[PDB]
């Protein structure tokens, strides 16, 4: 008693939508950091009727039976994680319940050290995510920073982790955790310092390496597996898996942690896992121990330095002035144009890119930067020879964002006006639109 | 730079489990109350490459560009959702980002009491959800317990709420909202009742209709949004949609309770929504609006009321002695077996149900009941005269786990011993997938 007729037959209106999405990500340079595309065996797992089944608890300690086929799968997912980030089985436990990278930072920092308890993060203005503590003078932005009570620690006026204040206020502060890996960081982490530094307060290490995630799998950058005792990783970014997340727990440097984190995933936090998304996390994960795809990361990185020298070539600056992973945060005050007048006209001519401050910015209100990365392009075939084209279109989408904040002014509202029937926004979005078109599309 | 061979091709491994999971799925009387099956179409807008981008924010409010598309999907999703649930979008407003059942709840929760803050839900062995508060002796087993305070009130002696109770309680504890809507209670709610109770305390009303929310959309029961500030619901029960929530709010009631709501998902909670599955319920909320969804859902309580009387004519006891709903509740004290061994016992024969408290169970330990529910079979085609079926095998598996019990003994890890090989259940079984294994599947 059901109807089973196709999509396109069951909803023209929604099929329209989502064929003309599908034409929009075809026809688009994607420089969105934290963004990537799934394959096809990705999205069978996704669309799989294994969704149907309710599997509350975990595999071999399930409240209801019929769930052979599910234990299977999400004990083939743990194994597969931890294969794939160099872990062995004895030394470390992996939760691939989660339902998306938020939901695990809350849940694992709840483990850690439940309600009021400390924790210290980096200012999200700073390149930290919200889930590591942020609150603003208004408000409790974040939940970490209401049902946790967080201070937050800055980067220093280049860029970059200032260890120095990050001990300064561990040893006032006197948390209970410390978060490092951030959302727009350009460098890689000195983990083995953060660790010493954690011994010296008692406090957790707690590793969010959601956009490295592949870095760290593929021994690329530093480890932090090594140093930490708990490490989360969203599956959808660099890892280019579906959207959900994993926590790892250190077992041998914390006996007890593994019930303390299960625990808080289920029952406390969550009901019945997704099974589509455990399934499409395995089918990922296998890709990801392949050298097959460490040839895949280790581009994502050569198409990052090659980007960042093509746009310092072109006079634009970078905070850092580089990077040491996939992505790249472009400090645009030398042109006096803000992040997001620059957001709105790479918008017109179909490049996807976002807002981001700078380490002079004080205020979220008008940040001075952009965020770019290489991950889904490098997914799409695009090699080194290529991020000269798209540091070219960048350096033409800042000229003529100025040209218009010259012609219709510096208030946003009137900068836009500008923006639709430009000839060489059309011209550009034109030549943007027949080069990514071309790309390989998953 | 990816691998797009299909999911046989590039996990051979993954995909010999999903494919004897659907088999599995096929050939099982599948009575689970949560449970029911995804039609084609919304599996098409699961797997679709929607789930690619990064939109958080809102509509209109969107951190990043390039989501016109996403924009569009998800105002249609808020809209069909308002449409299906009768309700005027100048009165009602609702939140569609909400990953799951549980996220919704508690982000719905702490909106509209902040952390600290008290909270009144029925009690988890008398049919309510964890996420209502759910605490015991040992431990604060829901965070809906930790970072609330809460109090939880029982059902009487028959099975029913106990409104008198609820009152008293509620006029001591003064909590600020009071939860109603359940997971195993088979009869309607009087929400004008708890709207009394709540003015007189002056607490939110908050109705939790992820079981019955068809009923309630096709006015079939009561209406919980003539009384309650605030509605959740999951999209996967009974109304057959993905893995996916509805926070509903009365605007006309709480002038402010959206901005509350909507920062409460994003980004005090949640990250990035997931695209896949808005379009998912988008999907299936075009279907819920029509006159053939109002007769299956008709369906689903006919099944449920001719289930009832078969399994009493049979001379086993229901909780409540019958039902309103699509659920039922076992009460299996007068064969002297518990819920967890006719799980086993219905597990050996392809019989998916769950064990469940009844009132007259102290502890949560060795509950009494099993609970089912028709949306399940109900969806594969199992009309009024089918019941009598179900219900002879139902009775046919009672009577085998008492002849087991008292073979090997009343201790768990004794009496499964006799499951495996048994002549009859090997029997039954045998009967239950043939007569499952005809039936239409989506
Ligand atoms: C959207 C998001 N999520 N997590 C995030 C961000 C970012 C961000 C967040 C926010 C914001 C501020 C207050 C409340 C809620 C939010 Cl989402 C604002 C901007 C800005 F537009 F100002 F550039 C940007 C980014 C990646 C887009 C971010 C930065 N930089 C970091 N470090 O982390
Ligand atoms: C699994 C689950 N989720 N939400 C749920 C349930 C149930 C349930 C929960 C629990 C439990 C108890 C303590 C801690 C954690 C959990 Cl998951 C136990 C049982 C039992 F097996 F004893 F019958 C059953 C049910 C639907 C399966 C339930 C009941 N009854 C209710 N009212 O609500
Ligand atoms: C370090 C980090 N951790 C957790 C999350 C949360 O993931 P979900 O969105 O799946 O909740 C993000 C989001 N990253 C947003 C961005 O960089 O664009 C992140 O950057
Ligand atoms: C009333 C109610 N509310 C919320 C949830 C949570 O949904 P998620 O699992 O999507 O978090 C459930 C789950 N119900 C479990 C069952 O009845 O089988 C529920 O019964
Ligand atoms: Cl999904």
């Amino acid at each position: 008693m059901f109807n089973n007729e196709p999509l396109e037959q069951i909803d023209k209106e929604l099929h329209d939508i989502l064929a003309d999405e599908e034409k929009r990500q075809r026809e688009t340079i994607n420089l969105i950091a934290s963004e990537n595309l799934t394959n096809g065996a990705v999205r069978e797992c996704l669309g799989n009727r294994v969704s149907n089944k309710y599997s509350e608890g975990y595999p071999k300690k399930r409240y209801y039976g019929g769930n052979d086929f599910i234990d299977k799968i999400e004990e083939l997912c743990q194994k597969r994680a931890l294969e794939a980030f160099n872990v062995s089985d004895e030394e470390w436990g992996v939760n691939v319940q989660p339902l998306s990278g938020s939901a695990a930072n809350v849940q694992a920092l709840y483990a850690l050290v439940g309600v009021k308890g400390k924790i210290m993060g980096m200012h999200l203005c700073s390149g930290g995510h919200l889930t590591h503590g942020f609150f603003d003078e208004k408000k409790k932005v974040s939940i970490t920073s209401d049902m946790f009570e967080s201070k937050l620690y800055k980067c220093n006026s280049q860029g970059y982790v200032d260890l120095d204040a990050v001990r300064e206020m561990a040893l006032s502060f006197k948390p209970k955790v410390i978060i490092c890996g951030y959302t727009s960081y350009p460098r890689d982490i000195d983990y083995q310092q953060f660790r010493q530094i954690c011994d010296e307060v008692n406090a957790y290490l707690f590793a969010d390496i959601s956009h490295i995630s592949s870095f760290v799998a593929c021994n690329i950058l530093n480890n932090p597996f090594l140093h930490a005792d708990v490490v989360t990783t969203t599956t959808h970014k660099i890892l280019r898996g579906p959207r959900s997340a994993l926590i790892f727990f250190n077992k041998k440097r914390n006996p007890g942690i593994e019930q303390k984190i299960n625990s808080a995933v289920f029952p406390s936090f969550q009901g019945g896992p997704h099974n589509n998304k455990i399934a499409a996390v395995a089918c990922q994960l296998k890709e990801v121990h392949s050298p097959a795809f460490k040839e895949y990361t280790q581009q994502v990185l050569l198409n990052s330095k090659a980007l960042a020298k093509a746009l310092i070539s072109k006079q634009i600056d970078l905070v850092t002035n580089g990077t040491d992973n996939h992505l790249i945060v472009v400090d645009l005050r030398k042109f006096s144009i803000t992040g997001s007048k620059l957001q709105e006209t790479c918008n017109a001519i179909n490049v996807s890119l976002n807002k981001n401050t700078i380490p002079s910015d004080v205020d979220c209100v008008s940040p001075s930067g952009v965020r770019i990365g290489t991950p889904a392009m490098t997914t799409r075939g695009a090699k080194e020879k290529d991020m000269e084209f798209i540091a070219d279109v960048l350096a033409r989408a800042i000229k003529i964002t100025v040209d218009l904040q010259e012609q219709y002014g510096k208030k946003l509202v009137d900068f836009k006006k500008g923006l639709p029937g430009n000839a060489q926004l059309q011209q550009l979005k034109q030549e943007v639109v027949t080069w990514a078109g071309a790309l390989p599309f998953p």
